[PDB]
C-alpha cells in the first residue's frame, strides 16, 4: 500500500538539464492519452532555449510504428519547480514540475494540465542524459507514479522500436 498527492523539489539547474536527452521513462495520468501512449515508442528529445527567452522541448522519431516531429516552449512560472508550455488544445496550456531531478545523473518532469473543460490531466517525463538505468530514477519515479497516480498503459519506458516495414 501507498499514498501520495504530488510535490515538488525547488532549486532546479536549467544549466545542467537542458539540452539533448535520451527517451528512457514516460507517464501519463490521461484516460484519453493512454490510448495512444501505447503508440509512442523511443526517440529523440531535445530542450533547448526558446527565442522567446524561455525553454524549447524539440520532439522527433522517425520510422517504427509512428513517426513524430514536434515542439514544445516550456516557461517558468514562479516556483523554479513550476513552469508552462503551450501544448495541443486550441489554447494550448500545459504545466509542469520538477518533482526532483539530479545533476549530471537524469532529469525528470511532470507536466499536468489544468483548464476549464476539467481534463485535469497529468504526465510524467524521464530523460537520460547516459543512456543507463539508474536505481534513484527508476524508484523515484517509479514511485512517485503512484502519488500522481500513474497509468500501467501509461508508462512508456524507452520502449523497443523494433518496428519494420513502418517507414
Ligand atoms: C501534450 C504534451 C506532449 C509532450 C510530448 C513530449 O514532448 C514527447 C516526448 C517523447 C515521446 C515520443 C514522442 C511523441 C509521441 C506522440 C504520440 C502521439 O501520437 O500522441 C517519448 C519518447 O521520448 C519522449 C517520450
Amino acid at each position: 500500500g501507498s499514498q501520495g498527492h504530488d510535490t515538488v523539489q525547488p532549486n532546479f539547474q536549467q544549466d545542467k538539464f537542458l539540452g539533448r536527452w535520451y527517451s528512457a521513462g514516460l507517464a501519463s495520468n490521461s484516460s484519453w492519452f493512454r490510448e495512444k501512449k501505447a503508440v509512442l515508442y523511443m526517440c529523440k528529445t531535445v530542450v533547448a532555449p526558446s527565442t522567446e527567452g524561455g525553454l524549447n522541448l524539440t520532439s522527433t522519431f522517425l520510422r517504427k510504428n509512428q513517426a513524430e516531429t514536434k515542439i514544445m516552449v516550456l516557461q517558468p512560472a514562479g516556483a523554479p519547480g513550476h513552469y508552462t508550455y503551450s501544448s495541443p488544445h486550441s489554447g494550448s496550456i500545459h504545466s509542469v514540475s520538477v518533482v526532483e531531478a539530479n545533476y549530471d545523473e537524469y532529469a525528470l518532469l511532470f507536466s499536468r494540465g489544468t483548464k476549464g473543460p476539467g481534463q485535469d490531466f497529468r504526465m510524467a517525463t524521464l530523460y537520460s542524459r547516459t543512456q543507463t538505468l539508474k536505481d534513484e530514477l527508476k524508484e523515484k519515479f517509479t514511485t512517485f507514479s503512484k502519488a500522481q497516480g500513474l497509468t500501467e498503459e501509461d508508462i512508456v519506458f524507452l520502449p523497443q522500436p523494433d518496428k519494420a516495414i513502418q517507414e
